[PDB]
RNA sequence: AUCAGGCAUUGCCGCGAAGCUACCAUCCGCUGGAUUAUGGCUGAACGCCUCUAAGUCAGAAUCCAUGCUAGAACGCGGUGAU
């Protein structure tokens, strides 16, 4: 059709503040500053009552209208991220071979060293995105909690951390062996 | 004659340094980046879902480099003495 304009509606909480010059969305709250770049997009954000923000999109597309109503929510993640912030809970699921998982630093980089894999000899190198902070949480056995603000930090960290425990030349059905996401939500208690 | 030699298409036999040479001998043959397949992240489209659409992570004996050989006899630089 080429919709002559759509736009969407990005709500900003109480205690933030919405930094957007030319695309560099900046988002400041209580939890921190968060910043993002979106000059791949080629859209229009218009501030209204200072709380709520209209991003748009004039002589639109079935392709362009898509990334209007992702942009809206790369930059509700980014108030989501200093607002309340991310947690992603992962699970180690071993058969016999018990995971050895523990933050160790190597010239102060921030690593988690993964021995006894599947009695695997090797030690898996985990390095910590600036901005994500590990736990290896008591009160629930063989858990690991990455939290912090930007999403794409934390879930690229869970990611990357499951991604090296892959189960190589098996049964990936009966070798049902490491580190898997469990839950992904919020830090804030109340909830 | 003796000694010492000639000729036998290098007379033949044993040893024979130097030279060349043999996986028949010895030494030596590097580590970064970007990617494919593939597996993922965030994430709309499509109130969910989704690795893909925007963006992105990981990644092969691949590709490009570090390296190695040559040096354009019409590519070039610095310098000496003239």
């Amino acid at each position: 059709m080429k919709y002559i304009q759509t736009e969407q509606q990005i709500e900003i909480p109480e205690g933030v503040t919405v930094s957007i010059k030319s695309r560099i969305v900046k988002v400041v709250g209580p939890r921190g500053t968060l910043t993002k770049n979106l000059k791949h997009i080629d859209v229009t954000f218009t501030k209204v009552n200072n709380q709520l923000i209209k991003v748009a999109v004039h002589n639109g597309d079935r392709k362009h209208v898509a990334a209007l109503r992702t942009v809206k929510s790369l930059v509700d993640n980014m108030i989501t991220g200093v607002t309340k912030g991310y947690k992603y809970k992962m699970r180690y699921v071993y058969a016999h071979f018990p995971i050895n998982v523990n933050i160790v630093e190597k010239d102060g980089a921030k690593f988690i060293e993964v021995r006894n894999f599947l009695g695997d000899k090797k030690i898996r190198n985990v390095p910590v995105r600036d901005g994500v902070t590990i736990e290896f949480s008591t009160n629930v056995k063989d858990e690991i909690v990455l939290s912090g603000n930007s999403v794409e930090d934390v879930s690229q960290n869970a990611a990357d951390l499951q991604q090296i425990c892959r189960v190589r030349n098996k049964d990936i059905r009966k070798f049902l062996d490491g580190i898997y996401v469990s839950h992904k939500g919020f830090i804030v208690e109340d909830e």
